[PDB]
C-alpha cells in the first residue's frame, strides 16, 4: 500500500468533500446545511489541529429538524485502505444515528455501501454493515466480531428492510461513549477484489504503520470485521466508493427503534425529543485526527 490521499485538516479538508443538503435519504429529523451555514452555527470547524463535524445541540429544532452536516467525498477509490484516527465520534446519545461510510458510484444498491463506524440511540458497541444488490453473503470467520445478519442484499429474505450484512464489535469501546472516554482509536478499512475488512485499534494499541506511507494490514491483528466468502461476487458488487460522514437523527433506523431500547423513557418519540432537547447532542461529534486513503 502507498498513500493516495491524506486529507489534511480544516478547511483544506471541507475541500475535499461535497457538503449533502438535501432532503436526509433515511428520512431523519435532520437539517443538512450548506458548509457556510454549518461554519456559521460551529457545526464544522479546527480544534487544535484535529477537523470537527458536529450538529447543533443549542437551539429547539424547526423545518426539517436538527442541523447537521453530511459530508460526500469529492473522489472516489474502487479499491484500497481507508484509514481513520478519530479522537472523538458522535456520542451514544438518545435518537442520533452516526455513521462514516462508504458509498458507491451508480444506482442504488449496485455500487454497494460500507458502514465502516454506525450505530443509533444508545447503542454501546459498533455496528460495521454492508449493502448490495442480490446475490451477496459472508462468511462466518476471520474476525473478532460477532455475525449479526449474513446476507447483504438490501431486501434479503427475514431480515429488515435494508438491515444489510452486519458485524457488531465486542469492544463497548469500539463505539460512542466508550470510545469517547478512550480518546477514541483508529479504524482502517481494506477494500479487496476478495472482501472487505474492518480492524478497529483503541487508542494506543494501534500497529507501528497504520498512519504511515505504507500500512501492512496481513500483518495486523484479526480485524473487527470480515466480509469474504464464496457466497458474493466482491469485485462486481462494490465499484468505487466515497466517503461520507453524517449524522442524522431518528428516521428509517433510530426513529423507529427509539420505543423499544433504552431512550424510549426519554420522550413518547425519537422527533420530540430531538427538537426539544438540543443540549443532549453536545457529544455528537467526529474530531478528526486524521484521514489517509492507500492504494494497492
Ligand atoms: O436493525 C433493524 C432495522 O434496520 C433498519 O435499516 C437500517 C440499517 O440497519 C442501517 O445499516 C442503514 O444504514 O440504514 C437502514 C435504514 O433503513 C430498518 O430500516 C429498520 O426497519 C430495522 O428495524
Amino acid at each position: 500500500y502507498h498513500l493516495v490521499d491524506d486529507y489534511g485538516r480544516g478547511n483544506g479538508f471541507f475541500d475535499k468533500f461535497n457538503f449533502f443538503t438535501g432532503d436526509d435519504p433515511t428520512h431523519g429529523y435532520v437539517d443538512y446545511v450548506s458548509r457556510d451555514v454549518a461554519a456559521g452555527a460551529g457545526l464544522i470547524g479546527e480544534r487544535d489541529g484535529r477537523t470537527y463535524m458536529g450538529v447543533d445541540f443549542t437551539n429547539p429544532a424547526s423545518g426539517r429538524g436538527r442541523r447537521s452536516v453530511r459530508l460526500e467525498s469529492k473522489n472516489t477509490y474502487e479499491h484500497g485502505l481507508i484509514v481513520i484516527d478519530l479522537a472523538h465520534m458522535p456520542g451514544s446519545v438518545c435518537g442520533t444515528w452516526p455513521a462514516f461510510w462508504t458509498l458507491g458510484t451508480g444506482d442504488w444498491p449496485y455500487g454497494g455501501a460500507i458502514d465502516i463506524i454506525e450505530g443509533v440511540n444508545d447503542n454501546t458497541f459498533n455496528h460495521m454493515v454492508l449493502h448490495t444488490s442480490d446475490g451477496c453473503t459472508i462468511d462466518n470467520d476471520g474476525f473478532t466480531g460477532n455475525l449479526k445478519t449474513s446476507n447483504c442484499y438490501v431486501y434479503a429474505p427475514g431480515q429488515d428492510a435494508n438491515a444489510g450484512c452486519g458485524i457488531e464489535a465486542t469492544d463497548p469501546n469500539s463505539y460512542g461513549k466508550g470510545f469517547n472516554s478512550i480518546g477514541g482509536g483508529i479504524y482502517a478499512t481494506e477494500i479487496t477484489p476478495n472482501g472487505i475488512s474492518i480492524w478497529f485499534f483503541p487508542r494506543g494499541s494501534e500497529p507501528g504503520d497504520v498512519l504511515g506511507d505504507n500500512p501492512n494490514p496481513a500483518n495486523w491483528d484479526t480485524p473487527a470485521a470480515k466480509f469474504a466468502g464464496g457466497g458474493c461476487d466482491w469485485e462486481g458488487k462494490f465499484n468505487a466508493q466515497r466517503l461520507i460522514f453524517d449524522v442524522t437523527f431518528c428516521g428509517d433506523w433510530a426513529g423507529n427503534v427509539w420505543g423499544i431500547g433504552g431512550c424510549a423513557s426519554r420522550a413518547a418519540n425519537c422527533v420530540d425529543f430531538v427538537r426539544d432537547n438540543p443540549s443532549a447532542f453536545a457529544e455528537s461529534y467526529w474530531l478528526v485526527n486524521s484521514l489517509r486513503v492507500y492504494a494497492p
